[PDB]
């Protein structure tokens, strides 16, 4: 029974290595990673891989690993797939911990934009969680934390993290993680998966997929939002992704909005993440 070596980048930046039979489905590897992580609330998470075009793909747990990674290495990341709109409702602290690690990467990477004050507040809760109570000993007037807090670090941001850290005396790791999440969850790009596209006139837009629906970023002045309820039907054909929108009360016919994606695989990928989010956020 021939087994393939799998390497998984965990949310703390460390590598987990295991073996699975070469005809294994993605669920087999995912179950092994989740057990390694002592994670029970597995529904929010998944494994990503990079395809032959270097795009991030979700590893489908129901399909053979080999028929997804195809010609590529058996190298994966462990990621949040469905960002809970109310992290306080998760049953375990360890779930909330992994969600925090994902969000810290979302922030440092610039996928999750954040004001100066919110970067420093989020930062201060991570420090409280990881080091415990503020200690003046590990912080002179020239302190810079090992912790990555932001896509661009400034001495002013480092100072503001420390100032807010001082206010969190007595806060336990679970408490600090919950405060982190209560703030992060409110950010306008929280849990938003962004896809480059063109509208039916060839104008460059972004399509965002999240818990509440599909977003269309045309410009800062023009953001259309389709709650899952309003979305009747979704489909892809060639390089195109089409969305059917419910008629308003006492309108006869649905509207179709068509989008052009970079290529057929980018269209299919957007279609599948939409399918997944609708099913998830219709059951949650
Ligand atoms: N198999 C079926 O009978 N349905 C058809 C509609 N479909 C859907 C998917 C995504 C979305 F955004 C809106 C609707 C769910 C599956």
């Amino acid at each position: 029974p021939k087994s393939m070596q799998c390497k998984v980048i965990l949310l703390d930046g460390s590598e987990y290595t295991c073996d699975v039979e070469k005809r294994s489905r993605g669920q087999v590897l995912f179950d092994k990673v989740c057990e390694h992580l002592n994670l029970l609330e597995k529904d929010y998470f998944g494994l990503t891989y990079r395809d032959a075009e270097n795009q991030k793909n979700w590893l489908d747990p129901a399909k053979e690993i080999k028929k997804q990674v195809r010609s590529g290495a058996w190298h994966f990341s462990f990621n949040v797939k469905f960002y809970p709109p109310d992290p306080a409702q998760l049953s375990e602290d360890i779930t909330r911990y992994y969600l925090c690690l994902q969000l810290r990467d979302d922030i440092v990477s610039g996928r999750l934009p954040c004001s100066f004050v919110t970067l420093a507040l989020l930062g201060s809760y991570t420090v409280q969680s990881e080091l415990g109570d503020y200690d003046p000993d590990e912080c002179g007037s020239d302190y810079i934390s090992e912790f990555r807090f932001a896509p661009n670090h400034t001495k002013e941001l480092e100072d503001k993290v420390i100032e807010l850290h001082k206010s969190h005396r007595g806060m336990t790791p679970a408490e600090a993680e919950m405060h982190f999440l209560e703030n992060a969850k409110k950010l306008s790009m929280y849990g938003v998966d962004l896809h480059h596209a063109k509208d039916s006139e060839g104008v460059e837009i972004m399509l965002g997929v999240c818990a509440s629906g599909l977003l269309i970023y045309r410009d800062r002045l023009r953001i259309n939002r389709f709650a899952w309820p309003k979305v009747l039907k979704i489909s892809y054909k060639r390089n195109n992704f089409y969305i059917k929108i419910r008629p308003g009360e006492f309108e006869q016919f649905e509207s179709t909005i068509g989008f052009k994606l970079p290529n057929h695989r980018a269209a299919k990928r957007l279609w599948k993440v939409c399918v997944e989010h609708h099913t998830f956020f219709r059951l949650l």
